[PDB]
């Protein structure tokens, strides 16, 4: 399965994320069909931050939940409150567009 739960910050919250999100409208195959719907997706990702020292993450890669609360289907502002609420563990679920 393409998607794994990535825990982004741990210990150190002098250091950016390392990472940038951005939205899109995906269309998947889902239940209903070819549904294109608004989904979040890595925008940039940054060495030195823990999204790159996890590293198992890529730009690609599509977001599919945080914290084990899906983002799938919200709006930016939602996810990035998400974010700003899991600030001590946020974690990430992707999938990356090239496969895992």
């Amino acid at each position: 399965e393409t998607h794994r739960r990535v825990r982004l910050l741990k210990h150190g919250s002098d250091k950016p994320l390392g990472f940038y999100i951005r939205d899109g409208t995906s269309v998947r195959v889902t239940a209903s069909g070819l549904e294109k719907q608004p989904g979040i997706f890595i925008s940039r990702l940054v060495p030195g931050g823990l999204a790159e020292s996890t590293g198992l993450l890529a730009v690609n890669d599509e977001v599919i939940e945080v914290n084990g609360i899906e983002v799938a289907g919200k709006t930016l502002d939602q996810v990035t409150d998400m974010m700003v609420a899991n600030s001590s563990n946020l974690i990430i679920t992707v999938k990356p567009a090239n496969q895992r």
